[PDB]
C-alpha cells in the first residue's frame, strides 16, 4: 500500500500524461486493459523480440488483482514505483539563506 500513497501526490498533469501513454497501450484491447497480447506489439513496436513467458512475468508483477491484465490505476502504481528535486528545493532554500544573511549583517550593523 505504501505505492499508493505516492499515487495521490502526483500531479493532475502526470497523471493526465501517464493516462495518454496507458491509452496507447490499450488501443487493441477490448477491456480497456494491458493484456500480453497488446504488451508484446508495444514491445516489438520499440524493437524488442519478447517471449511469452517474458511478456506474463511482466503482466504478472504489475497485476495487483490476478485479472492477468494491467489496469490504469495498476499502471500508476507501476509508474510511481519507478520513480524511486536534490537541486532545486535545496539551492533556492540556501540561496534565500544567503540573502536573509546580507540582510542580517546589514540592519544589524552598529
Ligand atoms: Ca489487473
Amino acid at each position: 500500500d505504501i505505492y499508493k500513497a505516492a499515487v495521490e501526490q502526483l500531479t493532475e498533469e502526470q497523471k493526465n500524461e501517464f493516462k495518454a501513454a496507458f491509452d496507447i497501450f490499450v488501443l487493441g484491447a477490448e477491456d480497456g486493459s494491458i493484456s500480453t497480447k497488446e504488451l508484446g506489439k508495444v514491445m516489438r513496436m520499440l524493437g524488442q523480440n519478447p517471449t511469452p513467458e517474458e511478456l506474463q512475468e511482466m503482466i504478472d508483477e504489475v497485476d495487483e488483482d490476478g485479472s492477468g491484465t494491467v489496469d490504469f490505476d495498476e499502471f500508476l502504481v507501476m509508474m510511481v514505483r519507478s520513480m524511486k528535486g536534490k537541486f532545486k528545493r535545496p539551492t533556492l532554500r540556501r540561496v534565500r539563506i544567503s540573502a536573509d544573511a546580507m540582510m542580517q549583517a546589514l540592519l544589524g550593523a552598529r
